[PDB]
């Protein structure tokens, strides 16, 4: 799979919008994760403990690791495809540290969409999201090849 200039330019377009407050949209983007599902917050050792939204909202170092996350995805959106760099110590701290199942990917994938779908409606239609899916499912497919490699493929 490979996406035209033109899906980057959609997705490239409503990232620039997530920019203006990265921490805010991180917050958001793992707090919809944890709430629709639960299981994932499980392995986070780091923040398993909230029990709440509200205390997840509260969480100044959830916000601080949303912010981590966010950047780190960005770099690599905005190689355009050409992120095997970036994919490599990715790939290998969550296939073999962290233990990330693809399907929690997925999930994450859902979250980041959900949030650009309800704060960015403008730029976040559906030619725009359709580009979104395509990059992440890109990033997903090619972090799926990298686990294997690494011994993990789950
Ligand atoms: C857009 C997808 C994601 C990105 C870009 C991302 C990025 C990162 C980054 C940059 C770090 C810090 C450095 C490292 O350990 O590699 C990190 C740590 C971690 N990630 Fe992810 N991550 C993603 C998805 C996930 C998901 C879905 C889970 C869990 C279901 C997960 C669990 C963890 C854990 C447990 C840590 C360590 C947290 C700590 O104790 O400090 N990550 N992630």
């Amino acid at each position: 799979m490979v996406l035209s200039e033109g899906e980057w330019q959609l997705v490239l377009h409503v990232w620039a919008k997530v920019e203006a407050d990265v921490a805010g949209h991180g917050q958001d983007i793992l707090i919809r994760l944890f709430k629709s599902h639960p299981e994932t917050l499980e392995k986070f050792d780091r923040f398993k403990h909230l029990k709440t939204e509200a205390e997840m909202k509260a969480s100044e170092d959830l916000k601080k690791h949303g912010v981590t996350v966010l950047t780190a995805l960005g770099a690599i959106l905005k190689k355009k495809g050409h992120h095997e760099a970036e994919l490599k110590p990715l790939a290998q701290s969550h296939a073999t540290k962290h233990k990330i199942p693809i399907k929690y990917l997925e999930f994450i994938s859902e979250a980041i969409i959900h949030v650009l779908h309800s704060r960015h409606p403008g730029n976040f239609g559906a030619d725009a999201q359709g580009a979104m899916n395509k990059a992440l499912e890109l990033w997903r497919k090619d972090i799926a090849a990298k686990y294997k490699e690494l011994g993990y493929q789950g």
